[PDB]
């Protein structure tokens, strides 16, 4: 009903394109392999498929996925809680990630992110 959009196609494309760079040039991503829930095999396997899907998604962006966690990581993606890292062992990669000011995402956050960049996973 009003003729000017809040955000513009190009304005949005700008936001994407900038994130897309960060991804291609600087993003080193670790998928946390520790679970905080004793799911049954079925759901454990469903969560695993989603994880793989995200990996391919980010691969599509030219990000690096390390099988191995260290200080070079920039974003950790996990299925555990993100709000309670403080309760964990200093030893824990989520603790460490926080200690090194790394970015920590849920599977939900990651999915949103990818869709916000027009990566279609269902294909």
């Amino acid at each position: 009903k009003n003729v000017e959009p809040r955000v513009t196609p190009k304005e949005l494309l700008e936001w994407q394109t900038n994130w897309k760079k960060i991804m291609k040039r600087d993003s080193r991503i670790y998928f946390d392999i520790t679970d905080d829930v004793e799911m049954n095999t079925y759901n454990k396997s469903k969560m695993d498929k989603r994880r793989d899907l995200l990996k391919r998604g980010f691969l599509t962006l030219g990000a690096q996925i390390t099988q191995f966690f260290d200080t070079t990581v920039t974003i950790v993606i996990t299925r555990r809680s993100v709000e309670n890292i403080y309760l964990l062992k200093d030893t824990d990669i989520l603790s460490r990630a926080k200690k090194n000011y790394m970015k920590v995402w849920s599977y939900e956050k990651a999915a949103r992110f990818l869709k916000n960049l027009d990566v279609d996973l269902d294909h």
